[PDB]
């Protein structure tokens, strides 16, 4: 009752942290701080709400990830609805949990402001990703402060998927997007300039075209991709036509700045939860993986869940889905 | 509790309905499907969650209005405070309803967000109409969502009566509010190409000479008028200098674009509920309803409900006020 | 649960109040409406609803700073969370006691919306003071109205204390933060014009450096400074070095408008709630008295609380703490 007597926030405990290079954009590629070449390779997992409410927020999950599956990377979908059910401060009190699982582990976080929509208008896909400009520069300036200075935390992915659906949500515009997103940046460095903002373009997340002409004026970013298997649309299906399509509206970035595919994944048509554009016959699987590889691009899987589809896992036990086994050894390969 | 499992929105079932034809836009006047010129002519009721209170919200009032008072028109006044207390989605089940009702009786729907106030400063006359910018952007998505392909629901009326109240809410300016309503237009034919957008000008929905130099750059709209009886001040009482004054603020919209007096009415100076702008001494009825006969103007009166005034009926009987008894006839005789 | 019958709002009673002059704006000063040189002098009092909780909101509070301590004038800091607590109504019917109050021993009141932050973003030091310009323009909708043509109510500080806290909360902007003041001042002016309206700078309401070139473009208005002990840095510690640095950011704006330092004090390093930057030895005091002395400005001290920091008194009994008997003794003998 004495609002008066509310505490100013506190700043996470580096020195709890076992020793950890930063990670940092130099040119189109990340470093780490012994300067060599790094690359994102991981999975989304589910939001930290619903991980508690089935006791399934727990190291051993970040354990099953590094060990098994060769993870250097979890990205942390951070549903708008989800903070604000379970509070910031409760919030924040598990995500240090996840820093230092991480930390421990030797792996990084991507925390991800999950929201599907167009901010500037404030009108969403669904109610779960519901947000304002004012609520979403709080996350920001929240989560700089308490994660100053923290190695584990490498990218801060500002907003999960711009699209207007159509323009049923507003009217799609560059010039407004990159202005707000500079602003948040401006936010974001003010407090520390050691984090690598992560940004998205339009169409959920996968249209990046409008850099060619008008990137994002600041330094030390890095771009999102969601290249899900039916996005781009060749009506012959083979690795040369995907290829460009994918050059066009997002692979070209890779050229002059980091791109991190912070989504992507596949289900049979007939598999669990199939919907466009995740539909797939598997051969996207070897596809996606060639492409990436040949630009340097890093990426997280979506989603190492057995709920949220399209899954990583069918159950608990870390049974793998066909596109989970497909990227297990990927990475596994990938980290020898 | 598993705010991931909240469904999708859903839309209206147009086979449901029996057949009932489109209106649309054509030059200054509406037309139906058929090509012939349409006149929207009817009340206003109250507000759905006021009806629902005293179970007042029955098809047997849309009979009522239908079978005796000769109306094709009524205007559902959707109040926010109403919206956010009954839920987005308990009052668009009612509004199915009133959806429902209506097509069965082949007349049709005016839906209005039914604020009072400057929507640009987010401020307004009394409480029961306060919104935001973010909440009427988000009612007008889920109607014309809902709403898709259906001939019934003929008109969405963006924001009731804008009004600074002297610049105590803001600085009235046209070129800020006619982009706003461009911005609603363009969500909603995004969505839906085939309803009428209503636009209103200033002082209470009274000013439209705005549109002279600077209207509204979209097509397929119409626009509103409020004009009771004490808007126009003329020093001598007559015909003539009633319908330039009311030329040179409204009237001179319907030579170009088609126009719906969407409230109106008046009661005596000691009647129920008298109060500026709608007393009268009965005089302003006959000379409205010339007005707008010369003109071609549509129009909703205000308001067929036994507690808001200047009522259309003195009791839930429908026994009918002075304002009432007259509007009914002139209604009825429209019809032959 | 009729939301169609919650009243209009009424506007307090002027009849209930015994004479007092006006204050008004005339060039670089305040002057009474008998045409004589007005100054404010008197302290802060705690938020309404602090004082409240303890049953420490009594007349008694007022008249023993009228009576013995030499005061013209009290500030009342307004934290937006305290008016969301009480709400508006409960609010204002104290604010309404506060006006009595210091009607009756012939002194006046500042109104301060008392938020620490950059409105334009809507991002803030402390919850206590999070608002929105919604939020805020209908404060001062509701404060105009209700007190329309009081001359107790003298001065409506729009905004206690504009900062960026070093651009962690937005890009500090002169001219957006000029556009929102006078945007907040065309509403207040047209519902009350007898009213004074205190504008403030940037680096928490010290530097009005700003208004050199681009001052806020309506008359009438005074502007403020919280010129703390510890907000100029002089090497040398002396009156001169401390006089030609306030001089630079602030005292320059008394040769040209009126200035209230509306909040200023000093504790001892080692005091209660020492904190940058109100940590002085005490030779700030009558260094600061000299300067607004020479200058003119007006000043109310913070803050006349046990319990709020740096006090004025150490208990309710109203012991002086340092500050306390060092500005008592200067407001008794500026009163003779
Ligand atoms: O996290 C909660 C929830 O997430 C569910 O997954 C989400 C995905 O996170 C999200 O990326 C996905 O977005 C889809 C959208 O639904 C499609 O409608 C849209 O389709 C586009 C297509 O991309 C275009 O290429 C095509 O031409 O047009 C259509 C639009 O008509 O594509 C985007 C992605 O690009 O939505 C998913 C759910 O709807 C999980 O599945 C669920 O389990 C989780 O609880
Ligand atoms: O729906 C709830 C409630 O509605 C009540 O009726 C409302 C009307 O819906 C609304 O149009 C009306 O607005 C008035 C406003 O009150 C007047 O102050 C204003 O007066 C203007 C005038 O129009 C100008 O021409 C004149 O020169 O200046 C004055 C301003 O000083 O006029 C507008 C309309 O133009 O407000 C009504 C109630 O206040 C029902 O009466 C009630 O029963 C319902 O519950
Ligand atoms: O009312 C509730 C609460 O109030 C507390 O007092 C507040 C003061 O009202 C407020 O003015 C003060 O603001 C400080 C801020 O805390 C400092 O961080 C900041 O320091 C600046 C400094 O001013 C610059 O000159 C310097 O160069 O940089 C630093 C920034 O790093 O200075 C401002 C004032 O200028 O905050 C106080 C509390 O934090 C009472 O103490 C408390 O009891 C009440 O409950
Ligand atoms: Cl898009
Ligand atoms: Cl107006
Ligand atoms: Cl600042
Ligand atoms: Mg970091
Ligand atoms: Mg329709
Ligand atoms: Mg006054």
């Amino acid at each position: 009752n004495d609002w008066w007597d509310i505490p100013y926030p506190s700043q996470f405990d580096v020195k709890s942290l076992k020793t950890q290079s930063f990670i940092s954009v130099k040119g189109n590629k990340f470093i780490d701080d012994k300067g060599k070449t790094f690359t994102f390779r991981g999975v989304n997992i589910a939001d930290t709400g619903k991980l508690l409410s089935r006791n399934q927020w727990q190291k051993s999950l970040f354990e099953e990830l590094a060990n098994n599956w060769g993870v250097n990377t979890i990205r942390l979908p951070i549903h708008p609805v989800s903070w604000r059910k379970l509070g910031p401060d409760v919030y924040l009190g598990h995500i240090d949990e996840a820093v230092r699982w991480a930390n421990d582990l030797g792996i990084y976080l991507i925390l991800d402001w999950h929201s599907i929509g167009y901010l500037p208008t404030e009108q969403y896909q669904h109610p779960m990703y519901d947000t304002t400009i004012k609520e979403t520069r709080d996350f920001w300036r929240r989560i700089t402060f308490r994660y100053q200075n923290v190695p584990t935390v490498a990218v801060y992915e500002l907003f999960n998927e711009p699209t207007t659906m159509g323009n049923t949500l507003g009217e799609r515009n560059w010039a407004e997007w990159k202005t707000l997103n500079e602003s948040l940046i401006d936010m974001i460095y003010a407090s520390d300039k050691t984090v690598i903002p992560l940004v998205a373009g339009f169409n959920w997340a996968y249209d990046l075209s409008p850099i060619k002409k008008a990137p994002i004026e600041r330094e030390g970013i890095a771009y999102a991709a969601h290249p899900y298997p039916q996005k781009a649309k060749p009506e012959v299906k083979n690795d040369k036509n995907f290829f460009k399509l994918w050059d066009e509206k997002w692979g070209f970035a890779a050229d002059t700045y980091p791109v991190i595919a912070t989504q992507l994944g596949w289900v049979q048509p007939d598999g669990y939860g199939a919907h466009i554009p995740v539909k797939d016959d598997g051969s996207y699987g070897p596809r996606i993986v060639k492409y990436m590889q040949k630009k340097g691009v890093s990426y997280t899987v979506w989603v190492f869940d057995p709920d949220w589809s399209p899954t990583m896992i069918n159950d608990w036990d870390f049974t793998p889905s066909e596109q989970g086994a497909f990227f297990k050894q990927v990475m596994l390969e990938a980290k020898k």
